[PDB]
This record gives C-alpha cells, sequence and structure tokens, in this order.
C-alpha cells in the first residue's frame, strides 16, 4: 500500500463546508485538481482509496456516488452497514488504515487519500507516520459551519513545489487560490 495523504481546500477563516456544500461557489478547476490528485494511481491494476465522514459522502450527489475510479471507504460508528454505493465502513481512521493490511485491499489499494471532513482530518493528522498534506488556500474568507484543523508548523515542512501541482495563484468565478503542499514524517 502507498503513501498517506489528506486533500482539503479552505478559505482564509479555515472553513471547508456549510449547510452541507461548499461554501464558496463552484470552482472548476480546483474540482479537477481534486478527481485528478485523488483518482491517479501510480501503480498499474491499483486504484487508489478515498476516506471520508459521513456527512461529506452524502454531500456527494447520488449521481456521483461512489467516487469512480476510486475505492470508497466510509467512517461512522453510527451505520451499521456501507451506504449504499458504498462497499467499506470503518468505525475511525484508525481501524480503516488497517483495514487495508487484509487481503481485500492490500493488493488492490495504492494511495490512501483522506478527503474530509473536520474530524477525518483532524485523526489523520495527530496519525504517527508519514503524512501529506495538499491543502487549496482560498485567498477569501467565507461563511461556514465547519473548518479545517490548523496545522502545527512544528511538525509539517512546506514544499516549495511538488511534481505536478502548479504553485502560482489560480482564479475563477473571481476568487483566487493557490495550492499547497505540507509534509511531515514523524
Ligand atoms: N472544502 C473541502 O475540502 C471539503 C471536503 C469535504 C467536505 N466538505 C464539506 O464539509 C462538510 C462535511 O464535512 P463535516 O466535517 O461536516 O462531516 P464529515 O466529517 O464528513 O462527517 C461527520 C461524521 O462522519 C463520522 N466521522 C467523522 N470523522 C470521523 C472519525 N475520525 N472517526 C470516525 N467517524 C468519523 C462521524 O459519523 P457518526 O456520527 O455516524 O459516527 C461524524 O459524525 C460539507 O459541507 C462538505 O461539503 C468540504
Ligand atoms: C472540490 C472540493 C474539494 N477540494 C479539495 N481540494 N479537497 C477536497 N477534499 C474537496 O472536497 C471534495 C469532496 C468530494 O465532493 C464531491 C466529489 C465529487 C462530486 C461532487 C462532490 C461535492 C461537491 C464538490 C460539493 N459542492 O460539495
Ligand atoms: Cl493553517
Amino acid at each position: 500500500v502507498g503513501s498517506l495523504n489528506c486533500i482539503v481546500a479552505v478559505s482564509q477563516n479555515m472553513g471547508i463546508g456549510k449547510n452541507g456544500d461548499l461554501p464558496w461557489p463552484p470552482l472548476r478547476n480546483e474540482f479537477r485538481y481534486f478527481q485528478r490528485m485523488t483518482t491517479t494511481s501510480s501503480v498499474e491494476g491499483k486504484q487508489n482509496l478515498v476516506i471520508m465522514g459521513k456527512k461529506t459522502w452524502f454531500s456527494i450527489p447520488e449521481k456521483n456516488r461512489p467516487l469512480k475510479g476510486r475505492i470508497n471507504l466510509v467512517l461512522s460508528r453510527e451505520l451499521k452497514e456501507p451506504p449504499q454505493g458504498a462497499h467499506f465502513l470503518s468505525r475511525s481512521l484508525d481501524d480503516a488504515l488497517k483495514l487495508t493490511e487484509q487481503p481485500e485491499l492490500a493488493n488492490k489499494v495504492d494511495m490512501v487519500w483522506i478527503v474530509g471532513g473536520s474530524s477525518v482530518y483532524k485523526e489523520a493528522m495527530n496519525h504517527p507516520g508519514h503524512l501529506k498534506l495538499f491543502v487549496t488556500r482560498i485567498m477569501q474568507d467565507f461563511e461556514s459551519d465547519t473548518f479545517f484543523p490548523e496545522i502545527d508548523l512544528e511538525k509539517y515542512k512546506l514544499l516549495p513545489e511538488y511534481p505536478g501541482v502548479l504553485s502560482d495563484v489560480q482564479e475563477e468565478k473571481g476568487i483566487k487560490y493557490k495550492f499547497e503542499v505540507y509534509e511531515k514524517n514523524d
């Protein structure tokens, strides 16, 4: 199994969601970035695994569940079986990562991507070991009710460039943003 990664888009006031949707209007190329990064596997015959909370799963329109071309896993302690469309359901990120050692996943999974929300990010960033954060910095405030935990800059390095990721300011629909990659290995 490959590397452990988070991917998120974050407003200046650290917001990631409002009313079960994004706090900002749709940004087509931000979405394309999320889709390409989480879907692309370096290894033939393997797919990446996306791990998400329950509310994030239900924020995806039904026509797009599960996330195409990726193995989908949902975190919840209330659900007793994976929701319709999904096939994996774990009680915690710790359990999900242990699940990727069992045969049903060990030979199928390349990279692991955590795709939200708030408490999935929080469990990952306290997880020990090699971890990358792919953070889109949306350069405006947006009203939000779900937030991204602040990055401990004593644990993470900010990479100046990352392969396949442009590092200049992006802009669509009047909104400037920037792709950042953080990395730790404790
Ligand atoms: N901007 C972005 O990058 C981004 C990414 C994803 C989502 N969003 C948006 O953020 C909102 C959804 O995110 P959210 O934080 O509100 O909800 P969420 O994290 O997707 O789901 C919350 C539920 O999922 C379970 N859960 C979450 N973390 C868990 C963990 N570490 N271990 C075990 N279970 C866990 C729990 O389910 P149980 O109560 O059943 O145990 C929790 O109640 C939406 O508005 C979405 O549009 C934005
Ligand atoms: C683009 C937002 C984003 N960007 C970064 N960089 N990282 C993330 N984790 C992230 O969230 C992705 C969460 C999955 O959402 C999907 C996936 C497929 C179809 C529809 C939706 C819901 C749409 C986007 C919505 N409006 O909620
Ligand atoms: Cl931060």
